[PDB]
C-alpha cells in the first residue's frame, strides 16, 4: 500500500527529492554511486526560491545557521565599483557546498530516508525497474533520475538533448575569510571583480560565514597561467592585490580543479514513471546562480504534483508541464548573460533575471517584487 520510490544520485537534487517524498509518507531509497556522500564545487548561492525549497524540506534551520547574507552584492570592472544590488529584500544566502550537502543529508537520515552508497543506477525502465551496476534490479512506483549532467538514467531511456559545453572554466576554492588582513573595505560583500585589461581574469568573491570565503577564480583556458592549478599566485595577486592574504592562503590547495560547465536541455523531462531532475534535466550557465535552486524547486514540486490522487505516470506531466517553464526561462536567460558578459555591467538582477527567484514553490506564487 505504501508507495516506493528509487532516486539515483544523492546531490542537491537527489536528496531533496528523496526528503520531499518521505515527508509524504512515500518509502524512500536513494543511491550514490561514490563511496560516500560529498558535495564538490566549494561553495554555492541559494535565493528565496531555494531557501523556500529548505523551509518545505524541514532543513532551514540547519543551513541558514552558519551561512551568510552580504549586506549587498557589489560588482566591479577594473577595481571600480559600477553597482550594489539589494534585491528589494528578496532573501538570498551564500554557504559551502558541505554545508548545504550536511544539512539535507541529517534531515534525509531524520526522517529514515535509505541512503546506498557504492551504489550505481546504470539503467531505468518507465514501467518502473531501476538497474544498479551489480546487475540487480529494483521495483519501484517512481524512479528518480537525479545523477547529474551524464545520467544514465536519463541516457539509458533515450532523449533528444540540446548539448552544449563551455571552453573555458573557472577554480572555486573555499580559503579563510582573513577578514582583518583584507585592512579598509567592504570585505563581508559579495564581489564580482571584473577584468579584460590587461587579461581576462576574473574573481567572484563570495563570504559564506565568519571562518571561510568561497572564492571562484576564472580564466580563459588558452590562459596557461590564469587556468592552472595549484594556482599561479603570481598572475592572480597582480590583478587582485587586494586579496593577496586570501590567493596566499589559496595557493596551499593543491586538491585545486579547473571546472568546465556544461548545459542542457531536453525535449521532455519524463518517461512512464521515471522522472528526471536537476543537471540530469536542465544543467544551465552558472550567471544566475539558479542552477541547483532551480534543481531543488524542481523536486520539490514532483512531490507536490504527486498528491493529486493521480497516476504516477499523469502526475509526472502534470509536474513538467505546471513547473518547467520557470526553468526554460531562467536557463535561456543565464545563457544569454554569459555569452554575452552581461553581468560585468553591474545592476543586471533585473525582474526579469531575478523570476526564478523571486518564485516561493510552497505557496506557488511569486514573491519580493521588483
Ligand atoms: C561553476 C558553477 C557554479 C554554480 N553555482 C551555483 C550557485 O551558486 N547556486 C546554485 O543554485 N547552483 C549553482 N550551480 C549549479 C549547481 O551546481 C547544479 O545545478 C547542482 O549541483 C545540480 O545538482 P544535482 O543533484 O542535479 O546534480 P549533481 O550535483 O551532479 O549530483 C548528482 C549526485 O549524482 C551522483 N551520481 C552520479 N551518477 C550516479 C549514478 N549513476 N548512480 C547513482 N548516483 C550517481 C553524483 O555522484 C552525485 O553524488 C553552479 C554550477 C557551476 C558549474
Ligand atoms: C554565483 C555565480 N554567479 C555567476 C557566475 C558566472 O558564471 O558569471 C558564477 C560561476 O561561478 C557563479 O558561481
Amino acid at each position: 500500500k505504501t508507495r516506493r520510490a528509487e532516486v539515483a544520485g544523492g546531490g542537491f537534487a537527489g536528496l531533496t527529492a528523496a526528503i520531499a517524498l518521505k515527508q509524504n509518507g512515500w518509502d524512500v531509497r536513494l543511491h550514490e554511486k561514490s563511496s560516500e556522500l560529498r558535495a564538490f564545487g566549494a561553495g554555492i548561492y541559494l535565493w528565496h526560491n531555494g531557501l523556500r525549497v529548505l523551509e518545505g524540506l524541514g532543513a532551514l534551520d540547519d543551513v541558514l545557521q552558519g551561512s551568510h547574507t552580504p549586506p549587498t552584492y557589489e560588482t566591479w570592472m577594473h577595481n571600480k565599483s559600477v553597482s550594489k544590488e539589494t534585491f528589494n529584500g528578496l532573501p538570498w544566502r551564500i554557504m559551502t557546498r558541505s554545508h548545504l550537502h550536511d544539512a539535507l543529508v541529517n534531515r534525509a537520515r531524520a526522517l529514515g530516508v535509505d541512503i546506498s552508497v557504492n551504489s550505481e543506477a546504470v539503467a531505468a525502465d518507465p514501467v518502473g525497474r531501476l538497474t544498479l551496476q551489480t546487475g540487480e534490479v529494483l521495483e519501484a512506483d517512481l524512479i528518480v533520475g537525479a545523477d547529474g549532467v551524464g545520467s544514465k538514467v536519463r541516457d539509458s531511456i533515450g532523449f533528444k538533448q540540446d548539448r552544449w559545453v563551455s571552453k573555458d572554466g573557472l577554480i572555486r576554492l573555499i580559503v579563510p575569510r582573513m577578514k582583518k588582513e583584507l585592512g579598509h573595505g567592504e570585505w563581508d560583500n559579495t564581489i564580482d571583480m571584473w577584468n579584460f585589461w590587461p587579461r581576462v581574469q576574473r574573481i567572484l568573491y563570495s563570504p559564506c560565514n565568519e571562518n571561510e570565503l568561497y572564492l571562484g577564480l576564472m580564466a580563459p583556458a588558452a590562459d596557461p597561467r590564469g587556468s592552472s592549478v595549484p594556482i599561479d599566485l603570481e598572475v592572480w595577486v597582480e590583478m587582485f592585490p587586494f586579496l593577496e592574504p586570501c590567493l596566499i592562503e589559496a595557493a596551499k590547495l593543491k586538491t585545486a580543479r579547473y571546472d568546465k560547465y556544461e548545459t542542457t536541455k531536453l525535449d521532455s523531462w519524463t518517461r512512464g514513471k521515471v522522472a528526471l531532475v536537476g543537471d540530469a534535466a536542465h544543467a544551465m550557465c552558472p550567471a544566475l546562480a539558479q542552477g541547483a535552486g532551480c534543481a531543488m524547486v524542481n523536486a520539490f514540486s514532483l512531490s507536490q504534483d504527486l498528491e493529486e490522487g493521480s497516476s504516477v505516470e499523469d502526475a509526472l506531466v502534470a509536474w513538467e508541464t505546471r513547473i518547467r517553464p520557470i526553468t526554460d526561462r531562467c536557463q535561456a536567460l543565464s545563457g544569454d548573460y554569459a555569452a554575452n558578459r552581461s553581468l560585468s555591467k553591474g545592476n543586471m538582477f533585473t525582474p526579469a533575471a531575478l523570476e526564478a527567484a523571486r518564485y516561493d514553490p510552497l505557496r506557488r506564487v511569486y514573491s519580493w517584487p521588483q
